[PDB]
């Protein structure tokens, strides 16, 4: 597991690792983001699948059909992916961290820059993806996320699937878009650095009774790496 990642993977003690924890202090907001800008009005999901190591709803990147613009990026990034990072105890569980403190999980949508043709040659290069990271606290219910957790029993174990459609990832978005960014990596193995993380300040609720449905596979997410030379932007004043 993590610890011993660096043996079959040395990208792992690289210059550009992820998560990292956001120290706020330092965090400088940099005005020179435009806005976050996110059509996902024709998204169209397609399969739920527990991969063995958490469970991803895969989506129809064939064209423009749901799409990330604005905030730090150059051009359009197609969603391609999201899946889901949690913990056993909920004072853990959340991939990245703020001023060392972590939410019981984190939710990533996945997206590819249309510069490079597909995932495949968009994950060899520095700009390929722009993952949008959002936190979850246990509070208020989620109907957005309501639509997946029903399912989660039709996929108990690793390798098995599912068709799931007309599934809308804007319920997975928070009331405000106001959000980090910096350059890294996949948390998970490949580890490559293709990344430009965009990570929101508002996490979405969730309620208990979705949280015990996610695991009915705990812990598995990936301690805070060196933040190295990198700079941490921010959209917020
Ligand atoms: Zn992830």
């Amino acid at each position: 597991g993590p610890e011993h990642w660096h043996k079959d993977f040395p990208i792992a003690k690289g210059e550009r690792q992820s998560p990292v924890d956001i120290d706020t202090h330092t965090a400088k907001y940099d005005p020179s983001l435009k806005p976050l800008s996110v059509s996902y009005d024709q998204a169209t999901s397609l399969r739920i699948l527990n991969n063995g190591h958490a469970f991803n709803v895969e989506f129809d990147d064939s064209q423009d059909k749901a799409v990330l613009k604005g905030g730090p990026l150059d051009g359009t990034y197609r969603l391609i992916q999201f899946h889901f990072h949690w913990g056993s105890l909920d004072g853990q569980g959340s991939e990245h961290t703020v001023d060392k403190k972590k939410y019981a999980a984190e939710l990533h949508l996945v997206h590819w820059n249309t510069k490079y043709g597909d995932f495949g040659k968009a994950v060899q290069q520095p700009d390929g993806l722009a993952v949008l990271g959002i936190f979850l606290k246990v509070g208020s219910a989620k109907p957005g996320l309501q639509k997946v957790v029903d399912v989660l029993d039709s996929i108990k174990t690793k390798g098995k699937s599912a068709d799931f459609t007309n599934f809308d990832p804007r319920g997975l978005l928070p009331e405000s878009l106001d959000y980090w960014t910096y350059p890294g990596s996949l948390t998970t193995p490949p580890l490559l650095e293709c990344v430009t993380w965009i990570v929101l300040k508002e996490p979405i609720s969730v309620s208990s009774e979705q949280v015990l449905k996610f695991r009915k596979m705990v812990d598995n997410w990936r301690p805070a790496q060196p933040l190295k030379n990198r700079q941490i932007k921010a959209s917020f004043k």
